[PDB]
């Protein structure tokens, strides 16, 4: 139970040790999907409009299709707000963003 | 330290063994774990009409519960757009898509 | 070749050993890990009114700010209509949500 001679041993094998030592890269290789999983938040805004928002319990399919290229626009929806155009501007922006939440923060 | 007989001696606890010795397959199990997550971004959607569309700070209720019921309906939405009825038409859909490409690549 | 002088032998070097014996717990860490990425599908309902949700290919983001505090009412929509300031008024949500099924089951 659990040797020298018996860790050696599998190296004979040549079948059930691939399984038993592979498992140890396989650790760091499962780890990996949990990282690919964030590409969903991109395909849920996708999913959203392309199926259809509110409860779908087909025509806008064609229109929803432009989603395709959406990426490009989505990531310029966050940066064109915060600057505009020059990117000084959103030192402007920065400003005035820290005086909004003093509006918002009291009802 | 660490030995045939250590490894044996530790079946004698017969508590920290049981834990010690499952992980292993629990390992892979973790990535089931994660996988469950999947199907929580149909939980967004429903959180999405539920929440009261953009944060606002209602019937609404009654009809977006039944979206419990609609995570069938949610896995259909995908199904619907993309073949629509029969499962041959959507390898037609499956070439407009690549074709769409054409039409708002001009201009 | 794995022996009592040789698992006590990797302390000296005090480099590897670290290494190789951390991932053991890192490996609990990834659970921990994977539930980290759920949080993700409240910053999309953020970014859903923050940056547009239909294909978005001056004054609407000085709007959107006010979702910066809107964060904490963003939780409150569900916590409210759901439970309803006390919880025995989620009681009430319990059964609701039961009784919801069978008027969506007709439509």
């Amino acid at each position: 139970l659990l040797e020298l001679d018996k860790w050696a041993s599998l190296w004979n094998w040549f079948d059930i040790t691939n399984w038993l030592w592979y498992i140890r890269i396989f650790i760091i290789i499962v780890g990996s999907l949990i990282g690919l999983r964030i590409v969903f938040a991109v395909l849920s805004l996708v999913n959203r409009v392309r199926q259809g928002y509110s409860p779908l319990s087909e025509r806008d399919r064609d229109r929803s299709i432009r989603l395709v290229n959406g990426s490009l626009a989505l990531i310029w929806d966050d940066l064109r707000s915060l600057s505009l155009f020059s990117y000084h501007r959103l030192r402007d922006l920065l400003l005035i963003v820290t005086r909004i939440v003093e509006l918002l923060g009291r009802r």
